[PDB]
């Protein structure tokens, strides 16, 4: 306990020896409180409107789902709140058997994981890139070398001590040094779907909907995609020992770091939470041994791994491998489970979609769909359903939600297929009328909506109002100014072909498209039932009137270049 995160706290308590004290009237259930000090909040309980967008989107003034993202509570009263939803509470221990068939999968699934690929230390060079692309973290510090005091908290890391790693509810030096031990699991794409097999790391949303097509190919039953409550909150001691294996496959100086990193920095956390008090803000200071930490690099891929692990143990148990005897018994032979990994493992993983704690899978058979014992006794326990319910599936792939969209197929004009995402429209306008930041001029806010409304042309072109909507938020903005594939001045016709046709592995014929009348729509049915306001007057009023209101934000804007898109 304190001999890894004792250090930290005494530096902590040093930097405000003013103002520390041990506030008794801290609400910490499951963590170990150890002080709090004075600051004063940061955040606020909603974001600004983006009015260029708000001003082309008049119908949905008048919608629930738009006017609730109106942003969420960052202030510390919201971040007391999420901290007793979940985050402080316990996760119960596997039972010993468990922990066993978890222990064989996870090194399992590092060998196949490892099969080409070796693990390697990220580099400043690399970090600093990343940064530039995109004790406070900006662009500023990646100049001035303060790499020298990244450097002598490598040095404690190689030593077994830790000085200054701590996360919040230098810093950038700290998620340095993270990425410079675990940042090859993204860097090197370990994965990705090629490798990983179950993974889409690097896919896009485009293509998710086609390998989701792909996966209903194989033989076997429905496919699930079951929610777990709090993913982040339930990940246990016995997970994070299982993600630790990959050091096993480092260099002595590249295990060294990352050691530190698993064993001081995710076994061991020290976290500062804003919280009111009577007398105003204060930052407490707690720490905890399970869960994993949020705002970490590695976060996607040891979920993605830990998910990859229990979704395989889950088809094990639907198909009999494991019964309740063994899941309790502290003698568990290994044979039955490794014969079954090394003969059935790698055709269950393609069986699967999975990005972090959200999953798609198509077991052999429903078995699968009660088939709880591990699920539960792993702490994975799934969200909003009685935990001996068995899941529901879908035997129609286009209605699987993954990622928080579903995907439909698409008939071009001239025969071919497409197979695009798709989500409840609300949510799409909702977000778009959101920007962040508060001194932002009309040129930024104007950009943010152009960068929406050409990542709706690229990738919700099929839905009505969206397709109108983009267009005419980019006839009133200038075409000179500019905002992963929706933030270039290439054409949005050439993009979508690039995208659609040309880089589409699965649009065999790359015929391109000359006219966005060949660009098709979603059918008139699916639109309404994914939320179009289609066949609504206010719809009509809109959509006739929309010249009136793009003339209106360029009046605003200034003697700039339009160009006009033609939005009806
Ligand atoms: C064929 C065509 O002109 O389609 C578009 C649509 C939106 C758009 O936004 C830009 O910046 S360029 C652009 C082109
Ligand atoms: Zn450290
Ligand atoms: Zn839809």
């Amino acid at each position: 306990n304190m001999d890894v995160i004792g250090e930290r706290i005494r530096r902590i308590k040093e930097e405000h020896s003013s103002t520390w004290h041990y506030d008794d009237e801290n609400p910490y259930k499951t963590w170990a409180y150890h002080g709090s000090y004075e600051v004063k909040a940061t955040g606020s309980a909603s974001s600004m409107i983006n009015g260029v967008v708000k001003l082309l989107t008049k119908p949905w003034d008048v919608v629930p789902t738009v006017t609730q993202m109106a942003m969420t509570d960052t202030t510390p009263f919201g971040q007391q709140r999420v901290f007793k939803e979940k985050v402080d509470t316990r996760t119960p221990k596997p039972m010993p058997g468990t922990r066993k068939v978890m222990e064989i999968t996870a090194g399992w699934l590092w060998r196949t994981l490892g099969r080409n690929k070796r693990p390697r230390l990220c580099t400043r060079e690399e970090f600093t890139k990343k940064v530039r692309t995109n004790d406070s973290a900006r662009a500023a510090v990646e100049d001035e070398e303060f790499w020298k005091l990244v450097d002598r908290e490598r040095e404690l890391h190689k030593q077994g001590k830790c000085g200054s790693c701590v996360y919040n509810m230098m810093w950038l030096g700290a998620r340095y040094l993270e990425f410079e031990a675990l940042g090859f699991l993204n860097e090197d794409h370990w994965f990705s779907r090629e490798n990983s097999y179950s993974g889409v790391e690097g896919e896009g949303l485009h293509k998710l909907g086609y390998i989701l097509r792909d996966i209903s190919k194989i033989p076997g039953g429905a496919m699930y995609a079951d929610d777990t409550a709090g993913w982040d909150t339930r990940i246990t001691e016995d997970d994070l020992h299982n993600e630790e294996k990959i050091t096993q496959q480092m260099d002595p100086e590249h295990r060294q770091l990352a050691n530190a990193i698993f064993k001081l920095t995710y076994q061991n956390k020290v976290v500062k939470v804003q919280r009111p008090t009577p007398k105003g803000t204060v930052m407490d200071i707690i720490s905890r041994k399970d869960q994993r930490g949020s705002g970490q690099v590695g976060t996607y891929g040891l979920n993605t791994f830990t998910n990859m692990e229990a979704q395989l143990i889950r088809q094990m148990e639907g198909e009999g491998v494991l019964s309740k005897t063994d899941l309790e018994n502290p003698h568990l032979l290994e044979k039955k489970i490794t014969q079954w990994l090394e003969t059935k493992g790698v055709e269950r993983l393609k069986r699967m979609a999975i990005s972090g704690d959200d999953c798609v899978v198509k077991p052999i058979d429903d078995r699968f769909a009660n088939a709880l014992l591990a699920l539960n006794d792993m702490g994975k326990v799934r969200k909003d359903i009685p935990q001996w319910q068995p899941s529901k599936g879908w035997h129609d792939w286009q209605q699987v939600p993954f990622c928080s969209h579903h995907f439909h197929e698409l008939i071009m004009k001239d025969g071919r297929k497409l197979v695009v995402p798709c989500r409840p429209q609300d949510e799409l306008i909702g977000r778009a009328r959101i920007s962040q930041g508060a001194g932002w001029s009309l040129k930024e806010t104007a950009c943010l909506g152009k960068a929406y409304a050409q990542m709706w042309a690229l990738m919700y072109f099929h839905r009505r109002d969206l397709r109108l909507a983009s267009n005419a938020i980019c006839s009133a903005v200038p075409v000179h100014w500019v905002p992963h594939q929706w933030m270039t001045t290439e054409d949005m016709l050439t993009v979508w072909n690039r995208v659609w046709i040309e880089d589409n592995p699965w649009m065999e014929d790359k015929t391109p498209v000359t006219t966005w009348e060949d660009v098709p729509y979603l059918g008139k049915r699916e639109d309404q039932w994914c939320g179009s306001l289609i066949g609504l007057t206010s719809r009509a009023t809109w959509a006739q009137n929309i010249l009136t209101a793009i003339q209106q934000v360029r009046s605003l804007i200034g003697n700039e270049e339009f160009l006009d898109y033609m939005p009806s």
